[PDB]
DNA sequence: ATCTGTACATGTACAGAT
DNA sequence: ATCTGTACATGTACAGAT
DNA sequence: ATCTGTACATGTACAGAT
DNA sequence: ATCTGTACATGTACAGAT
């Protein structure tokens, strides 16, 4: 009962979706035209919608959209960045950009910013640049506030880099045919825009499988009929929404949680889904015991500082080098507290 | 156990398969290239391997291969022939490599098939490697059949197909009812792939005889056979085995064995058993209703179903539900009760015909 | 110089053979 | 159990054509 | 090459049936 | 409370026309 009521509060309304998307769409098509039908260095970018709104796991409001402008770049060679798994140098139209992420992102940002100054019918400005975002973020003021991430991404049709060979362990869940087919799809590089003052940081790209994650969200069952009109609904996404909400509520209260994000929850539940592949283990009637085991799994990830990237298994999202242990135990205690006390944080 | 041992006799041999496939591929590759050359009306034709060998349900010996030479034919058409569901006249809107086969807008299937056959025949004379001749045309068949004596005997049906990328003809709207078994996402995708038209090629002396085409879904059937489960891992290296293909195999063998002894069964063929089992797989969707341990009862329920189809004279085409392959107009009830008894005998007597 | 239809290159599920 | 040969999807190099 | 058109899956919303 | 059925909405893939 309780979790249900939370999910109805989390539900987006058809009317807010209609108005939010029609304005987002207007802006994104225009920015896409400016890239192509003007003789630019990104002539030929294609649009690919990603993220939780397009996975149907967006909660609360339709106020955050994610769009990837992807560009095919042929026979480009990669080189792994100090055995990290996820970050790569790109070596060999793109002349005026080793292919530089910061240089290529900067012009991309310029073009979008020029085009946004010429918007006159929608209240839209470009958010200030951020450290660690490959994105140009647009703040749109409908009556309401909507943010849009325009992600720049290179697209390579070659086979996936060696670090992902162990990745994507869907063989017991979605299957070897699905895996092999997914691995025939392209793979994508986005800017690692870190400002860490470290090393190759300006020339570093990050792998991106947002297109694979989108498929999996939309094809998440062991039975092909999971959540279709002639099958049984499951509660896999409803658990992801509840765990995203718990993290969102926590992050609002405790800035000591600034270094956590929804992709940690996303990653953790890809692992749970592979641990519990049967659709019956995610029966709607077990929603409470399913949330519960997901919190437990997330608490074992915090406690052991181990959250491997579902596609790059040697890339630990919970390594000391990314998040301090105090932050993890901070989060453990809040999680433990909410869990044993029937989630008071949900009731506000 | 009894049924396991049959399956072991039915299994093909990798040694036979290598020798068959090498020869067959050499020929098919050479006829496809010849299609490509010159001002051939069939330049652009494209190969597509179909049938039980490429579905991994070919039994006994690898002695029969089916290959589509398929040709994309843009520009719309299609006039359903007398509400039969399955048969169509092809019309053209522009006035073209297929200029020669037209009869004012209408594409002559037999004229197309005649030229196809002459070209295949001309290119067969010039093969000097392997013993391969072109079998005499059989009525009601879109195929050009190669008999190969790679020492042993091997058939290869070259089927001429037109390929249309449009949405499927409306007589399939209610067909392919996989929603509860393979699901709607699958159905929509499958219905987005092209559909194919092959020459009917009957010499019945009915109107439009030489201009009638028949629908073909062999590409959809191949997907279905290699993707037959509710669970995505059915029969994969990290999932549970089933016995769906094993039942079809046992069904096909009973029919083949019977069809050898008794010529009363000429009007029956493996598409009949194949069709009946697509219905069975839709009736029993779950992988657990096809557990390998239950092979006997699965084969049993499939037989009883087939017998009811025979006896009530109803075997609806899986893709064109208004097309009844067992309608009186296709097979005499005499033939249908002859098969009912022969099946009933085998079933009540521990399948003697398997021991042959 | 450039382009491209054809054929090779690469990867893996399936299923038989050990 | 592991090993292996065929089929098939997709990427890519190239001799020959523009 | 760009763009529209078509079909349908995934949603929300709600009324009536269990 | 849950389930089924219809209406209303957006996203998406691709054929065919420009
Ligand atoms: N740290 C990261 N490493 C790799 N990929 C990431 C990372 N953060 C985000 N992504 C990718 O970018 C996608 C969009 O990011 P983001 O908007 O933050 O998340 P989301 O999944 O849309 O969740 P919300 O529901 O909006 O919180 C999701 C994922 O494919
Ligand atoms: N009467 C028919 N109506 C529609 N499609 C047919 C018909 N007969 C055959 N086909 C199609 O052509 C394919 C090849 O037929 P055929 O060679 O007789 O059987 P098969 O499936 O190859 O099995 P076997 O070779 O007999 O083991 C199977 C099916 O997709
Ligand atoms: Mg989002
Ligand atoms: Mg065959
Ligand atoms: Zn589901
Ligand atoms: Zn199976």
């Amino acid at each position: 009962d309780k979790l249900k009521k939370v999910l109805d509060k989390l539900r987006l309304k058809r009317k807010d979706i209609s108005e939010a998307a029609e304005t987002v769409n207007k802006v994104v098509e225009r920015l896409l035209r400016r890239m192509q039908k003007r003789e630019s260095e990104f002539k030929g970018v294609e649009q690919l919608n990603t993220g939780s709104y397009y996975e149907h796991v967006k909660i609360s409001a339709p106020n955050e959209f994610d769009v990837m402008f992807k560009l095919e770049v042929p026979r480009i060679e990669l080189q792994e960045y100090y055995e990290t798994g996820a970050f790569y140098l790109v070596k060999f139209p793109l002349s005026h950009f080793v292919l530089s992420a910061t240089k290529m992102l900067s012009k991309f940002r310029k073009i979008i910013k020029e085009e946004v100054k010429e918007i006159k019918d929608i209240d839209v400005s470009v958010e200030k640049e951020k450290p660690g975002s490959p994105a140009v973020t647009l703040l749109i003021r409908n009556p309401e506030e909507i943010s849009v991430d325009i992600i720049l991404a290179l697209e390579s049709k070659g086979s996936w880099p060696i670090s992902t060979k162990e990745g994507l362990p869907i063989q017991g869940w979605l299957g070897t045919k699905v895996r092999t087919n997914l691995r025939r799809e392209p793979f994508y590089l986005v800017p690692k825009n870190a400002k860490d003052g470290n090393s190759f940081q300006g020339e570093t790209w990050r792998l991106s499988f947002s297109h694979t994650e989108k498929y999996i969200l939309n094809n998440h069952g062991i039975e092909k009929t999971c959540c279709e009109s002639s099958g049984a609904k499951c509660c896999r996404k409803e658990c992801l929404k509840l765990m995203k909400y718990l993290l969102e509520q926590l992050k609002k209260e405790f800035q000591e949680l600034d270094a956590f994000c929804s992709y940690h929850v996303k990653t953790a539940i890809f692992h749970m889904w592979t641990q519990d592949p049967q659709d019956s283990q995610w029966d709607p009637r077990n929603l409470s015991s399913c949330f519960d085991k997901l919190l437990a799994f997330f608490l074992e990830c915090l406690r052991t500082e181990k959250l491997d990237h579902y596609f790059i298994p040697k890339f630990n999202l919970f390594s000391q080098e990314l998040i301090d242990r105090k932050s993890k135990e901070f989060l453990s205690k809040k999680i433990e507290y909410e869990r044993n006390n029937g989630f008071p944080i949900f009731d506000k």
